[PDB]
């Protein structure tokens, strides 16, 4: 029942179900305005991806691309397998008070189900050729899914410069579970105005959760 | 009803009351074993304490010293007023898998009630002269409180070297509320074997919560 607008919208999520309690009481929620940063001696994140995108789903909240097993990242010496990537517009995270027009999330899970998410900002620019492959077959209605003709490598959607912001946060959609590793790439990717418009049109509106207070947290920068 | 031992002990806190739900579902709980650390460009914490300790209370869980208003620290540009300090044995936090025999917690709150705690480790060594003033009048039973003859300055219980570990965590006793700034001093203070035994004898046993998983967190070091 949750949505991005109106009476079931983000400010009310925590009243929708008992299972959604973190929305109401969480102190380590995402997304955030990346505005309290410290330089830190972070390790580079090992990204071991293979071409594995298989399906594209419109779930009514985003366009979500499933990934087949075998691609992973390493964070804190632990392997987190890539499950899926999906999109938001405008950006969920803000960077010193400002939005980007689009943000991608690459969702990973370790063997115990702990999650790590890589966030990539997209600005308005040149047409993105990888996205175009997805956009071409993007389902227009909630609940529809389509198989991709050819497997896409999610690594092509990540910047080559891999410096990043890191913090401890949450899922940005209910149940907004905490304990999530957030890795937000410092370098922005690019897509066309037309691509952004198409995504927004299909979604029917904004698909970002409002930024949540950092509270005690600091954001570490590599 | 909560305790450090038995059927109402730390593994069961989250089943005692609905208000203690964080103790069950929290992913940002304290204390922790400080074993995932990264160098960070953190600023010194500004410590503006005045001699202000007025009373000593045995609440059955610890010995807590109240502080009169006017003493504060600055974290993230925000003023957190020192409310009280209290003690645990053995240490709540561990440092690379090892306990210290004793730990002090200096509890601060900002105008909106957000909390910041400074933790200080104590090793067995020389008698601590400031703790001797408190220990001399320490109440032996739960529910007893005594006024100090002379006001103590809590600053004398902090190390002169002010490098620290920082992370986002929780209260270490129910309701174990999150959103707490933890500042754990890297340099240990000292007290006598007899000071440690006397505290432990009055408390009647261990007064530490077990270390909780780091989950998505890193500990930053100044
Ligand atoms: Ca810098
Ligand atoms: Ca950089
Ligand atoms: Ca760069
Ligand atoms: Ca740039
Ligand atoms: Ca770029
Ligand atoms: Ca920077
Ligand atoms: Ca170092
Ligand atoms: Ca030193
Ligand atoms: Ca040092
Ligand atoms: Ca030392
Ligand atoms: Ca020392
Ligand atoms: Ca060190
Ligand atoms: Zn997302
Ligand atoms: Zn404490």
């Amino acid at each position: 029942g949750w949505s991005y607008h109106g009476e079931h919208g983000p400010e009310h999520w925590g009243d929708l179900k008992d299972e959604y309690i973190m929305c109401k009481i969480g102190k380590n929620q995402s997304p955030v305005d990346i505005n309290r940063i410290v330089d830190a001696k972070l390790k580079p994140i090992k990204i071991e991806y293979r071409a594995g995108a298989t399906k594209v789903l419109n779930n009514g909240h985003t366009i979500k691309v499933s990934y087949e097993p075998g691609s992973y990242i390493v964070v804190d010496g632990i392997k987190f397998e890539l499950k899926q990537f999906h999109f938001h517009a405008p950006s969920e995270h803000k960077l010193k008070g400002q939005h980007y027009p689009f943000e991608a999330h690459f969702v990973h899970a370790d063997k115990h189900g702990n999650l790590a998410v890589i966030g990539v900002f997209f600005k308005e620019g040149r047409e993105n050729p990888i996205l175009e492959k997805i956009w071409k077959v993007m389902p227009e209605n909630a609940g529809e899914e389509v198989k991709l003709a050819h497997k896409i490598n999610a690594e092509d959607l990540l910047p080559k410069d891999r410096d990043y912001y890191r913090y401890s946060g949450s899922l940005t959609t209910p149940p907004c579970s905490e304990g999530v590793r957030w890795i937000v790439m410092e370098e922005e990717m690019e897509m066309s105005k037309e691509q952004i418009e198409k995504f927004r049109k299909i979604m029917g509106g904004d698909t970002n959760r409002p930024v949540q207070p950092l509270n005690a947290r600091m954001i570490m920068e590599k």
